[PDB]
C-alpha cells in the first residue's frame, strides 16, 4: 500500500487571521515541543512504507504530526486556537491507538503531551 498524501496545510479558500493565541501556539508551544529530545518521530507524517507499517493507515484515519501543525500555523490554516490544540491531541491519541501502552514510542508521546498540556495552561489573553 501507498502512503496517503499529508494533511492539507495551506488552503486559500479558508479565511486568515493572526491572533495572540495562535502566535503563542507557534512561537512557544510548538517551538518548545519541537526541540524536545523525543520530538523527532512526531516532526513529520508517519511514513508507513519506509517504516514497514502496513496496518498504520488502516486504523489511523485522522493522521496528524507536528510538521503538519507547524505548516498549518505558518499558513494561517487555523482560525481558532482550539483547532490547533485539537490537532496536537489527535497526534497523541493516534499514537496511543496504534501502539501498545508502555511501548517506547508511547512513552515518548506521553512526555511530549505532558509538556504540551503545561504550555497551553499559559496561553495569552484573547482579543
Ligand atoms: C509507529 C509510530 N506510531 O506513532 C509514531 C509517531 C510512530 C513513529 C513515527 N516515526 C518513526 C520513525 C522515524 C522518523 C523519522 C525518520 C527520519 O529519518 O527522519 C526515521 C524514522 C521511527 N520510528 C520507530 C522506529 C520508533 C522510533 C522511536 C521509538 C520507537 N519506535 C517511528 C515511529
Amino acid at each position: 500500500g501507498m502512503n496517503p498524501p499529508p494533511p492539507e496545510t495551506s488552503n486559500p479558500n479558508k479565511p486568515k487571521r493572526q491572533t495572540n493565541q495562535l502566535q503563542y501556539l507557534l512561537r512557544v508551544v510548538l517551538k518548545t515541543l519541537w526541540k524536545h529530545q523525543f520530538a523527532w518521530p512526531f516532526q513529520q507524517p508517519v511514513d508507513a512504507v519506509k517504516l514497514n507499517l502496513p496496518a498504520y493507515y488502516k486504523i489511523i484515519k485522522t493522521p496528524m504530526d507536528m510538521g503538519t501543525i507547524k505548516k498549518r500555523l505558518e499558513n494561517n490554516y487555523y482560525w481558532n486556537a482550539q483547532e490547533c490544540i485539537q490537532d496536537f491531541n489527535t497526534m497523541f491519541t493516534n499514537c496511543y491507538i496504534y501502539n501498545k501502552p508502555g511501548d517506547d514510542i508511547v512513552l515518548m508521546a506521553e512526555a511530549l503531551e505532558k509538556l504540551f498540556l503545561q504550555k497551553i495552561n499559559e496561553l495569552p489573553t484573547e482579543e
